[PDB]
């Protein structure tokens, strides 16, 4: 600990892999990045206009963001359009959330009773699916053309990605069917968690974590990697596990976020972890919370260690399992990066990151240094996601049930 106080750690074998460029022509760039293709799908839903997806673009940086958010080079043309569904999907969810942070409960509430209600109409469709145009006619009743645009967009992405794995035979069906039914899930999770967060509580610093868990839409973009590798088939024999791994990676990515958006002109306002233990239990506030934050984030990465290296000696024999655990775990490192060097969080009065190499003779050491407050909160963690009043939610964020989650944190 010195004056460049958020020092985490991160084993060697997973950081190497951050270190590395992207080997990859400018064809290949201008493949993934169709730029004309973002104009003309923006422009033909309601969304923005080119300004604003170009503003987006060069604030979010989002063609490296997506290499700090998959590890695995397109092998087929089928990846390639994933990869650029993914990247206009990315950049056209930031600018969705500058807009809907300050949504009244009323905007919200048509908001997601829309695209619950449109989900369940198009999930009947299946395998085939509405246009844009087509998808427009049942959303024309409301009053705000921006939430009709949103709507749209996201549905977008869910159909595109299925008819992406039906062009091809490689993935089954049935499974295609719960990877879709995942995705919207999560969507409609985010709407529902944003809307819950029009009460203030009726506060606990694990109510704190689930709710800063879904108020992102991470799980999107870890499944980036699983789609453009063809790992769809073997997360979906593991939807377990790798769901609550990827759990792990959105609570380790929201806390880097609360830290970063609280050392900003910008007020954090919202749910932001640090004013609310600097309400009550924090002495002198950044040079505790960095400590509180850095021991949550190594707790995180060493029960991610243990659980991946335990579900890999319990399942031998799994090659496709083993490279989709290390992408999960590529991308659950990211964050650091990201925040560090590829996002508009140039601050550098933001904490100077200190990212430790924990090398193999010290990882047994290091797996056993567990004697910390993140232990707790990363063990809570684990229970309240396994709870049987979250079986709901769980189910839903698998591929295997309906979305609803106002039942569990309003009640």
């Amino acid at each position: 600990y010195f004056q460049g106080h958020m020092m985490i750690h991160a084993p060697r074998r997973w950081v190497e892999r951050h270190k590395q460029v992207q080997v990859l022509p400018q064809n290949a760039v201008e493949k993934l990045i169709s730029m004309n293709e973002l104009i003309e799908l923006v422009i033909e839903c309601g969304l923005c206009d080119k300004t604003s997806i170009k503003k987006m673009y060069d604030k979010i940086n989002t063609y490296q963001f997506m290499w700090c958010i998959v590890d695995t080079i397109p092998a087929s043309q089928y990846a390639e359009e994933i990869f650029k569904s993914s990247l206009h999907f990315l950049c056209a969810l930031f600018l969705v959330d500058d807009a809907v942070e300050s949504y009244s409960a009323n905007e919200m509430q048509d908001l997601s009773r829309s695209y619950d209600i449109l989900e369940k109409e198009v999930c009947k469709t299946f395998p085939n699916f509405p246009s844009i145009n087509e998808m427009k006619e049942s959303l024309m009743h409301l009053r705000n053309p921006f939430d009709r645009s949103s709507i749209t967009f996201c549905m977008q992405y869910v159909n595109k990605i299925t008819a992406i794995l039906l062009e091809e035979g490689n993935t089954p069906h049935h499974v295609v069917y719960n990877l879709r039914r995942r995705t919207s899930n999560a969507i409609s999770i985010a709407f529902q968690a944003v809307l819950i967060k029009s009460k203030c509580g009726s506060i606990t610093s694990h109510e704190m974590l689930w709710r800063r868990v879904f108020d992102g839409l991470v799980i999107l973009f870890y499944q980036f990697g699983e789609l453009i590798s063809g790992a769809t088939e073997t997360a979906q024999q593991h939807i377990t596990v790798v769901t609550e791994l990827r759990m792990l990676g959105c609570l380790y990515c929201i806390v880097i976020n609360d830290l970063y958006s609280y050392q900003r002109d910008k007020l954090a306002s919202s749910d932001n972890m640090i004013k609310t233990w600097l309400l009550e239990k924090t002495v002198s506030s950044l040079s505790e919370a960095t400590a509180r934050c850095s021991q949550i984030l190594d707790a995180i990465m060493k029960y991610m260690y243990q659980r991946v290296e335990q579900c890999m000696q319990s399942n031998p024999g799994c090659p496709q399992l083993e490279s989709l655990l290390e992408t999960t775990i590529y991308t659950t490192v990211g964050w650091i990066r990201s925040h560090t060097t590829v996002v508009p969080r140039y601050s550098e009065s933001q904490l100077k990151v200190a990212l430790v190499e924990v090398e193999e003779r010290e990882l047994p050491k290091w797996l056993a240094e567990k004697d910390e407050y993140g232990w707790n909160v990363v063990e809570k963690f684990v229970e309240t996601l396994n709870d049987e009043k979250h079986k709901g939610i769980l189910d839903a964020l698998q591929g295997i049930a309906d979305g609803r989650d106002q039942l569990l944190k309003t009640q």
